[PDB]
């Protein structure tokens, strides 16, 4: 009960913003995603030793691949625990709970490899899930790991609170998959515009979290320049080794994946902010309004992208 984490005093401080790194030491991860459950939901909502042993193996089944890698998950965490912060009355104990574990959960055992890269090389997955096929994968990976002895963090919550709380889990992890993003934030854009939008609708709150799940999932975009920059390279390191796989299969590469087209990336990214980030930071900032940080430095790093195309940088 009385055992609480510290964080150094620049941590304690900078954890707060949106824009936080988490540093390049490993070994400090855990504490930190310990630090931001306990403050986002309680020191009482998980029993310390069960939630350490269910990190570690979360950790274990993380794959060394440039991006989607064990630093992504609690990236991606560390995102939602400062949306959470920010809007601290509109979510329920179980979302708060479930939410940081869908984040530090949501691309358990990924290779590097596209839902459509899957498809096209038939993997045994693809024949499992015909759609959100890395996304379901991701869950079922969640679950076997829930399942694993001394590992059950929701063990003193009811049949019924557990049950809600691994749906909230699989539907924040199957929104991670962008190819729904699309459709998701048109409608969230249509219903805040009628002023239809009502957070008790239990249909308008999936969707709600859904965006939430695409803006923590995309805030490397978020991150201040030299952040954004270097995590652009493990983003196109991993692209790249897609591309090589898919002239392996006979099949030329869309020109992002392909590594003999390194000269279109910073018109790619141009292209990426303006299709996708800023339409992602832009719905999410008007239905949450205190997550208008997000927007601004997604803004400032489209801008150092032009720069970077107008020979400037
Ligand atoms: C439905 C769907 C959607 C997507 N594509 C994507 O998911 C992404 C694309 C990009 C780019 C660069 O995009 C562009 C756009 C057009 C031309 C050149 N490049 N940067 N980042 C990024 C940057 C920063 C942080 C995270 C991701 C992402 S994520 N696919 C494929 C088939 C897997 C590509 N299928
Ligand atoms: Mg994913
Ligand atoms: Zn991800």
């Amino acid at each position: 009960g009385l055992m609480q984490f510290t964080l150094p005093v620049r941590l304690c401080k900078e954890i707060e913003l949106f824009h936080f790194d988490i540093g390049p030491f490993e070994n400090m991860w855990p504490g930190i995603f310990v630090y931001m459950v306990h403050r986002s939901c309680g020191t009482s909502c998980f029993e310390l030793e069960k939630l350490c042993r269910f990190i570690m193996s979360v950790k274990k089944n993380y794959r060394r691949v440039p991006y989607h890698n064990w630093k992504h998950a609690v990236t991606v965490a560390h995102c939602m625990y400062a949306i959470l912060q920010n809007n601290h009355t509109l979510f329920t104990d179980l979302e708060r709970k479930g939410l940081l574990i869908a984040c530090l959960c949501h691309d358990l055992d990924h290779r590097g490899f596209s839902n459509s890269y899957l498809q096209k090389f038939d993997h045994p997955l693809a024949a499992l899930y015909s759609t959100s096929t890395m996304e379901q994968h991701h869950f079922s990976q969640t679950v076997s790991i829930l399942q694993l002895e001394g590992h059950n963090i929701f063990s003193t919550l009811s049949s019924s609170e557990y049950e809600q709380v691994l749906e909230i889990i699989r539907k924040a992890i199957i929104a991670t998959d962008l190819a729904l993003y699309f459709g998701n934030r048109k409608q969230l854009e249509e219903m805040y515009q009628t002023g239809s939008l009502n957070l008790n609708n239990q249909s308008h709150r999936d969707r709600v979290i859904g965006l939430m799940m695409t803006a923590c999932d995309l805030c490397s975009v978020t991150k201040l320049w030299p952040v954004t920059k270097l995590t652009a390279n493990d983003i196109y390191a991993e692209f790249w080794a897609e591309g090589d796989e898919m002239k392996k299969l006979g099949i030329q590469p869309i020109p992002m994946m392909d590594r003999d087209k390194k000269d279109e990336v910073p018109q790619g990214q141009l292209g990426f902010y303006n299709a996708v980030a800023i339409p992602c930071y832009t719905t999410l900032t008007q239905i949450l309004p205190p997550t208008e940080p997000l927007l601004k430095a997604c803004r400032d790093n489209l801008s150092q992208w032009e720069k970077v195309i107008r020979g400037e940088e």
